[PDB]
């Protein structure tokens, strides 16, 4: 990969995997999910980070996702090569926003969309806090001055408030636990793993029926190592939309909120 | 990738991924053993099986792991290039084996090693059997005629018998259940997650102060996306462990194994 001629975003073509695709032979949201990580970490790298800045690492601040917004219209097929470019951008003192275009590499043609709204907080009290101006001058000069969005729209999905789903669920997944193989680098749940037990609780009729379209996922609180999760749905509503939960097995703790909407095959 | 100057072995590059690292920031031998898979399912590919021959199809016959033996040196670390070397050999009517070589690209040096022995069966009956004769001729002007060995040593780790773990097992890991993403593209479950499963139950402390050098792990039988299965550990000690993955319920067995671990 390499950032553009203007240096303010960064491209990276992908060949699918033959263990990244699901029953329709084309890539899974969460190897889509694992791609926009991917491309976002080489982003960073490109410009000397890690996202942490200079001042960030002398506070002991971190910056973590609060939501991610994924549309897709084509899932690449198994053997295609997809090319995604990203950037950031300053939210003033609320946070940064990180955008993804997603594109069949032959045809130059758009095939999907995401965007992540990011905050501020201290890594050892999680306290969350709005952005210091020095820290907002450090990575300004590596994000576009004029607004560039992904989801331009006047009231677009990317933006819509999540209600709590109440109980009864119509669907439920139990249980829920990660292995080693769901932590990242720093023993922390990797926030693809979220999407995936989301979606857990989706019967496999509407999987083996509909295509996924869109995911909206709220991130309220991290589920450790040894906690036990449980992921609720109910449908909303050809489309069919779904209100989710997240919530830890036991005392019933939300860590994730979200919709989805999917389209007959 | 692509096939070597004969047509008899297939090579392919690899980056390391950011997701796919572990604590040390080096690979994950999960994250080796799908780009073994990988590197494996393009050299069917590249000389048309789709690794069903035309004949298999017809008499609705499947390849399936038996065994599957990798030897780690080196973990490649988050942002390296790795190389794997992969091809396949004939071992009369027993089945097929797969073996692999895989290389840090930058000096050329080994830094792990693999092999597979793979049995044929029904996949309906899930019946297992002798491969054939008008089978074999179909496989072998794809692999070399003299041995290649991944592993040659007489008597080696990747050909050893394994016990079975007799309860009580020092360890375990029980309720694993399998999600989507460990399913393949015909709704199986991977053959990587089992591998998993079975680091599932050695305790966090022997993953913290020692790498993992040697796995070999038997695949009795499959797990189903609705079963749900209980991982033990024993410690036969470098340190060795004894592994089992059985059923959460009646306690039917699907892998048997061994791991060897280095202090780092
Ligand atoms: N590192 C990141 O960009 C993550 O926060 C995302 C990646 C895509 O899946 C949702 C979480
Ligand atoms: N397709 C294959 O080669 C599989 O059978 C292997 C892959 C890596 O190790 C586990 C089993």
């Amino acid at each position: 990969g390499s950032l553009t001629e203007d240096g303010l975003s960064y491209k990276e073509k992908f060949v699918v995997r033959s263990y990244e695709v699901g029953s329709n032979k084309t890539a899974t949201v969460e190897t889509i999910a694992n791609l926009l990580q991917e491309v976002g970490c080489n982003h960073a790298q490109s410009v000397g980070f890690s996202a942490t800045t200079t001042t960030m690492r002398k506070l002991h601040l971190i910056w973590v996702t609060a939501r991610m917004h994924i549309e897709i219209y084509k899932y690449p097929a198994w053997g295609d090569v997809v090319e995604i470019e990203t950037w950031c951008q300053s939210e003033g003192r609320i946070g940064t926003r990180r955008d993804w275009i997603l594109k069949d590499s032959v045809t130059g043609e758009v095939t999907g969309r995401a965007t992540s709204k990011w905050v501020m907080m201290n890594q050892d009290t999680r306290r969350l806090q709005k952005v210091s101006d020095d820290v907002r001058d450090e990575y300004l000069v590596f994000c576009p001055q004029e607004p560039r969005l992904a989801f331009p729209e006047e009231n677009n999905r990317s933006l819509k408030k999540i209600p709590k789903l109440e109980d009864p669920a119509q669907y439920s997944m139990i249980g829920l636990k990660p292995r080693r193989a769901d932590l990242d680098m720093n023993q922390h749940v990797n926030n693809v793993t979220y999407i995936g037990w989301v979606l857990e609780s989706i019967p496999q009729e509407i999987v083996d029926t509909h295509e996924l379209q869109v995911i909206t996922l709220d991130y309220r609180r991290e589920c450790q190592q040894d906690d036990v999760v449980d992921s609720l749905t109910t449908t909303t509503s050809n489309d069919s939309q779904f209100l989710h939960l997240l919530r830890l097995s036991g005392d019933g703790q939300e860590i994730n909120r979200g919709t989805t909407l999917w389209r007959k095959k």
